[PDB]
């Protein structure tokens, strides 16, 4: 039944995660949960730093893990500016003048795709005047995602993990 579905999630993801320290984290706050809502929070926590992990790598970024906000990726460069809005970008790369910053999503349906392209894209978008006054320049990346297949754990246990969360759905 359900319970035991949950356990035998759990210890495909034990097994079949990829034994990366920069997951082990999330893994285990995953792992640890009894709740069908914090199963559902936290497993997709884990899909998405998957996902952002791949994404980094792909498009030549720093995950940014530290949670720096783009005043702080520039302060760590010594640029300082107080002027920007509040952005904690999932990726980042600064060499000289030129930021890039990466923003990842997963999203199934054309109407939610859309609304978090946008909201991504115009957060980014409304950096750009404030960059200029420290002379940097921005490349604004938006990976948006229909799939959560990724290269951190097997598609088929990807599958199992996403039925059981949805199963979870009922409580
Ligand atoms: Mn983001």
């Amino acid at each position: 039944g359900m319970e035991e579905d949950i356990a035998c999630v759990k210890d495909l993801v034990s097994k079949y995660l990829a034994d990366n320290e920069r997951l082990s984290r999330q893994k285990l706050a995953f792992l640890v949960q009894t709740e069908p809502r914090m199963l559902l929070m936290e497993g997709l926590k884990l899909l998405s730093l998957c996902i952002e992990i791949d994404s980094c790598n792909a498009n030549g970024c720093e995950h940014n893990s530290e949670d720096k906000s783009v005043e702080r990726i520039l302060h760590d460069h010594g640029i300082l500016t107080p002027s920007l809005c509040f952005v904690v970008p999932d990726g980042y790369k600064l060499t000289g003048n030129v930021l890039i910053l990466l923003e990842c999503f997963v999203r199934s349906s054309p109407a939610n795709f859309e609304q978090k392209y946008i909201e991504d894209f115009k957060k980014l978008e409304q950096l750009k005047e404030d960059l200029k006054t420290v002379n940097i320049s921005l490349i604004p990346l938006i990976d948006g995602r229909t799939s959560f297949y990724n290269e951190q754990i097997p598609d088929w246990v990807n599958d199992k993990l996403r039925d059981t969360l949805f199963s979870l759905l009922r409580y």
